[PDB]
């Protein structure tokens, strides 16, 4: 999986929508719950190169947030949420003004990816760039959220 | 122009999409059915058999009935539910729409194919097909969910 050269973290900051997400396996995306069912809400940069991703999911009747960090590697648009070095994150491409593509990955292959934006409306030339960006990669499912639903918590 | 007696025989379900996520986000979705087989009639009607998950196989068949447009059949009396077929090779490939128009329209597209293996020419094809349609998820099959029926 090709990933972004020359990613600015420093200008991703901000609050985000998740336009549309596909991934490698069904069972990953299609519920309600399923486990790579998770809406970015803000991502956040830190001063050591570090990128916060503030998350909302689905469980058990309620939307719950959490903030995961995904720790800078040697590779600009590679970053490691676990110390086992399994889960990835993988920014394969942003015009920091309007959308940002990237995936998990796990490597234990499984891959999640999405088109974020940074208003809450179709960006049809983002949803272009998502799905040439997908064309390499192994995805079986893929889902797109109307602009009434990025509004509300877990895309309800 | 659609020759319904060149489409029968053993079909499978390679991808599905539709209009409203909810019609194929879990195997108990209402859009979330596998086509088995397809049947013409000496009235010029089309029978689809279908297979649907539930509490983990069950068999459906329904009669698409012809109507004065080409390609254009009727589930029920009502003109609320229809079926759209919008392309076939008839020996490879068969695209196809179920269509609600009862407060919103519903829309559930699939791409079938005549063996149980991922077929990246049809899959192309029902790609190209859904680009007009405003589709909120899709998904395909891999060989062994082809071989696996309903089970997935
Ligand atoms: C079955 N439990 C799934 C894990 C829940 N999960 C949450 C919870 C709220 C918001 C986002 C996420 C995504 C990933 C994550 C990361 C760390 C702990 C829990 C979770
Ligand atoms: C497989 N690890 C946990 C499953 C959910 N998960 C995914 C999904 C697909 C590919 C990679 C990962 C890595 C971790 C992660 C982090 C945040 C949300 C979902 C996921
Ligand atoms: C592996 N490439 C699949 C080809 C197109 N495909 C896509 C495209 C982007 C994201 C997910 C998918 C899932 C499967 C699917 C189903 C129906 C039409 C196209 C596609
Ligand atoms: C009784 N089933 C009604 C809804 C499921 N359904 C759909 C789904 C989306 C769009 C149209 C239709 C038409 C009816 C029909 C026929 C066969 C399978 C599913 C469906
Ligand atoms: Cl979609």
């Amino acid at each position: 999986t090709q990933t972004m050269k020359g990613l600015d973290i420093q200008k991703v900051a901000g609050t985000w929508y998740s336009l549309a997400m596909a991934a490698s396996d069904i069972s990953l995306l299609d519920a309600q719950s399923a486990p790579a069912r998770v809406y970015v809400e803000e991502l956040k940069p830190t001063p050591e190169g570090d990128l916060e991703f503030l998350l909302q999911k689905w469980e058990n009747g309620e939307c719950a947030q959490k903030k995961i960090i995904a720790e800078k590697t040697k590779i600009p648009a590679v970053f490691k949420i676990d110390a086992l070095n399994e889960n990835k994150v993988l920014v394969l491409d942003t015009d920091y003004k309007k959308y940002l593509l990237f995936c998990w990955e796990n490597s234990a292959q499984s891959l999640a990816c999405q088109c974020l934006v940074r208003t809450p409306e179709v960006d049809d030339e983002a949803l272009e760039k998502f799905d040439k960006a997908l064309k390499a990669l192994p995805m079986h499912i893929r889902l797109s959220f109307n602009p009434t639903q990025l509004e509300e918590q877990c895309h309800i």
